[PDB]
């Protein structure tokens, strides 16, 4: 297996020293750099860059600059996704985002796990844990989501939350560590 | 009422789809973009841009780049306001800042409330809750202040705090959620 | 004593109004600005800028843009130091980082203490508390480290932690405030 | 009193050598320079610059480049003010312009008086005489308005006029020196 | 009729709010802007721009920058037309210029008439009065020519003149208002 | 004699078609163009350009952009000469300016005479008439000075004046044509 | 149905006046423009642009500039596709290209059919006929392929051919109109 | 006669060495160069350039870049003329194009005839043969039209055709050499 | 033998994967790119680039942009060679061009032969067949010349020709495939 | 004979006023200027420029910027020629350099002789004396080589030498004037 294949299979992979992965990360860094230095009124250029980054034709995916991602193509997006300033989608592990998702400023979605043992970590090994973001969700600013976490559809994450564990659908959750407060009635 | 009028009246308003508001947000994004890409040694240009952003003649308002705001004109500033790197003044709801205020890096002042119900939220409705920052205050880095919050004059907010409720004057407060530790003696 | 000398001696110093310090901070801001606006594929230019910022010849110190520091020369680095996006090394107080250190995105290492009393603080006085980062350490994203803090070699700091007190070697620690969870076995 | 204060009080002030005034004039010159070198199709940038120059949020204030002003913030504007090419608002003395005002090309509104005695003039002293421009007015091209002059609402100033004395409302006036020709019936 | 058609027919037209006219004025402003920011030694580029502005292949039409016109295509030029610095051909009403014409600096040829009644004027109505400039003419600097004026072939207009009425051929005329002084003998 | 020699001798010369003169006019146009497109805060560059234009080391000659001159080297300047926006020193005929001279905006100093007879004028002949500006003088805006005119030391010229004839020293003069009003007492 | 849907269904569609299609064509024109003005040694940037144009992650798709396409996303590419200078993939109708395909310079793949009747054509209607290019094919320079044409795998098209009808697999074909010459033995 | 006059009279002319013609060709090359290097989304600039090239105010003349012409002013265009990529209008001999004309990519309209005898050809002589393109016509890609050719109104020219002889109205014609296939019924 | 040596010896060579050849092709692509993006009025720069491309000091070799070649140094040119727009000299096999040669627009001179068998072709093998162009020749636009072809001195190739076989001297030849029509009398 | 021919024949030639020579010197100055202002890490561009300057395909000719030459094409180079900073090859007279030659910084190779008599020299006459540099040579910094000088293969020239006379092979030579010290044994 290639290191990319191990990454996409939730296996330990040489994230730091594999050349194809370094190249793919460089591609995404370059696109982000371009995007982050494109005047917000250059609507067309921004759209092009976003589409190039995610390698898809986006439908109302609004990215407020700056933005960062590791691969870009490993971020699966729905329609009507609003990303506020300075978010980071660390997508070694696939980041799946549904439709109608509001992401606050300074949010970080982290899929990388390093070994706790420094000997293994120093060799550059990582293990990617996918993040699933349900449709119809809202994240306050300053939220961090850890590897392997699922946030259920219709849920609300309060500002400053550190989401270490799965959040059920239609739930209001806040804190460090993030804990469910109550359920939300999502009906007329 | 226009959507701007509803915003400034603490009423639900169509933040996402109203054209005048979109235009005003674009104006501020452009100014921020210019400022954020102006060499720190270009003192004059920076001063001009800051003044243009806040639509006022500032008196020792130091902004360490990058900086973000939604409207700019809805940030009311005193003299001697020191803003460290990567702050965001989300000012749908007026953000009032007193004199002699120290704002640490990565601070977010959020005035936007979204509906909890995804149906209403998906339509783009928001409600703005003003933030009042007293004079003679100090915020550590990584602080988030939520909508409608008042931080009393002479108070100190510890790094990483998530300010969900009002903080009385001359108080030291820290945590997520931010809680008063003790009162400060602000005398010679 | 000059204000620089007082700063480097853990004494109260006029951080805000001393001209040499203002000049040194401006030097570092300019270098950061250059670096932050250098295309990630311009490997050589980036290396040059990093070396200029830290006033040393770095050995595998990887800085993911953007980056900020106050002085740069007061950041002492080991080899194999990986700094992810949007970190800030507020280095009035020396920041010492060992070898083989992984720093997550949105981390802030803050060495500045301001007086609690607004009268003294408003005059611009600060006191610098050095930060010591042991070799073989890993910081998750969104971590804030406060002045005077030591993080022991071989330790792991969880995402979102606010490190207010010293962390012993070979320890896993998380939270706001950051507390030791368990010890790590760092052996084959 | 500062020299700015003397200027704004219709007193003799050191216009030429006072540093704050020199700085404020430089600010305005820089903004004008930017504006004058902004492509007319860059609608947004132009709007921003105009607003920055006058330190207000303009409402249909159209400025045909080039434009000049001394301070900018001392020009008080109504809505629907149309300024044709190469006008100069010399605003040491406040220039107040009403709503629905048409200003022809090559117009100069001069508020500065110098001493007649060269000894006093050579020292740089000036005295500012405000200009009041009523709403619903029209100026032909090549008009000069002298310090302290009031032009009444609903009035028309013919091309080439040199307005040395006050013009009553609803008047047609022309010449060097500018003299009333007749009254205008401003009714349906 | 379109507003352009009314303009070209000497009828009242909505000069200020008609989109085609706004677009044509913008076209000309852009060309002027380009021309005005083209180095005088870039002979070829200047020639191209002038030709584009007037929508004709000029024959020794020398334009000393800066220059302004409203439409450009409504300026009909002969050969050997020398235009000195900062002239404005306000050409809503056709401006016809003969061969061998010397135009001094700061000259304005104004074809726009506004209503005297502010109610009508505020709606943006104008009426265009063509200007006819005979061949073999010379204008001193600072001359303003009003709407509908004809200046006869072989005539000389003194600096500072305000030409309110028709000037017969082979005449020397000066003043505000411009009056014939004497006839010129234009023979060997 | 060369055409330059005839120009400097008050003789008829081929101003329009002589190559050396065309080249010298082009040199000055280029310098003016550079100056006019130099940011006002670029103090050093501006000083250099002004000095290059006038081919002298100026002493407090302040030029407010834009500025124009035909040759530049034929403008003889004293110290402390303040030139406001959009002036033109048409210097075929030497323009001599004393010390402590205030020149208002939109002033034109014209030394060129053309033949009245179009046959001679069309051939490009001109005759240069020097302008002498005494020390300790003040010109309002919109002033035109004609060829061969002398304005006496200590004199004041009102805005909009068209100076066709010599003005004695210590005189206040205004109008079109410019006429002496009274004498000025220039004593303590 | 939208006009895009009609296009992709081989139905008559308003190619010329539909806004979404105009926008998609503009997107592709912009990307091509960028690519065509990117230095050939900027390997990374070129790769990014190509991928953005075709909305896929290409595998050894080499594009020799200049290049043109109408939509880009309607070009389906295999691996190892070599496109020489100045090709045009007019892709209203899907253009499917296999693996190991050599495309000579100045080739045009045209999928658009216009009505023969000028009345219908003038309204902007078109009908898209897909082009299928088999794997292991080679096109000489100056080849035009018409709408709806299939070129079989392993086939060779001679320079200058005008391919009006389907070409069977493993065939050598040349001419205007393109006709099969012989079959190719594609074995060791 | 000038060489331009001989060109426009269908006479042999010194196309290669005449300076006025070289200059006119250079003018057009420069405009084409500008146009060809203008971003397709710069609608206004493109319109300006096209109009400058053809020395007319175009009505829905769409030029897909790149484009080339020899003189530009010798291309007479109707309204609604659609020119696809990389066309060349070699217009020594007038090229007249009607209304509602569709021109495919890579088309060349050649009006230049060279002498067959190399001695005469080497001297640079050419003879221009006008091309007439009827209204309501459609050209496929890769078409070449030779000097003196007339293509009748309502006709369709197949891709790759080499039009050596006149094509009657309402005709479908294809081939090298281009021959009529059938007549087109251009009725409802 | 190196792959370059095999290429220059008419042997099968690894055109696609040999690094020296890839580098030489990249050199030429870069020069072409520079040339193709050099303003036609930059005579000197163009001359320099052409000379650099062909690695010779050209004598009246006029290249109308754009232009392409594979190596450049393998194009041997005589004096007075006129190359119109968008030509491609695919020079793996030497392209020898005599004196006084007129090359029309969109001409392609192709020296590369690929294997017919896809297995061999897919490996990147090619065989170069030199093209010889006699002196005193003229090519119409849209001509393609195939590998190994010789076109005799004094010959004329009609527009759209596909030259598959050798053309004798002093011949008029046209068509696809190109066939001799008649001989030319090249005498006075 | 042309002046170039006289130059290349060791005859007196009008170096200063001959137009072809002035043009050739300008070509080389332009290339040097480009090279001298090309970033040293732009390996490809530098190689291209060097090759263009010397009009040859160099083999390991390393030029450390800045560099100067008069013609460039009159410098004949071997392989492995290392030129350190700020050298000048004044090549009116051919400069022949062998293989494996080390040239120190600030070296000047001067082939121009001027007449001693100022009358002849002032007319611009020069006589070119070729310089021959043997293979396997080494020049220290600050060396000047005079016209007509031959430096034998295997020789070493000490820093600061002024080489007025021929140096035999395998010799160590130093001084002003340069004199042989000893012979070098160039064997294993």
């Amino acid at each position: 297996m290639t290191e990319k294949e191990k990454m996409l299979a939730e296996k330990w992979y040489d994230a730091n020293f594999d050349q194809t992965l370094i190249n793919e990360r460089l591609r995404a860094k370059v696109i982000c750099f371009a995007l982050n230095h494109t005047n917000p009124s250059a609507t067309l250029k921004r759209k092009v860059l976003i589409d190039a980054l995610f390698q898809t034709t986006t439908d109302n995916v609004s990215i407020s600059i700056p933005f960062d991602t590791d691969y870009g193509w490993n971020v699966k997006l729905g329609k009507n996704v609003y990303v506020n300033t300075n978010c980071y989608f660390m997508d070694g592990g696939q980041i799946t985002i549904g439709d109608n998702v509001f992401i606050g400023p300074n949010c970080g979605f982290y899929t990388a796990t390093h070994p706790l043992n420094f000997h293994h970590r120093n060799e550059g090994f990582e293990k990617a844990g996918p993040i699933h973001i349900g449709s119809n969700t809202w994240f306050g600013g300053h939220v961090a989501v850890l590897p392997g976490v699922t946030i259920g559809e219709g849920s609300v994450i309060g500002a400053g939350s550190v989401v270490t564990k799965d959040i059920p659908p239609h739930s209001l959750a806040v804190g460090n560590p993030c804990k469910v407060v109550r359920k939300i009635d999502n009906d007329l």
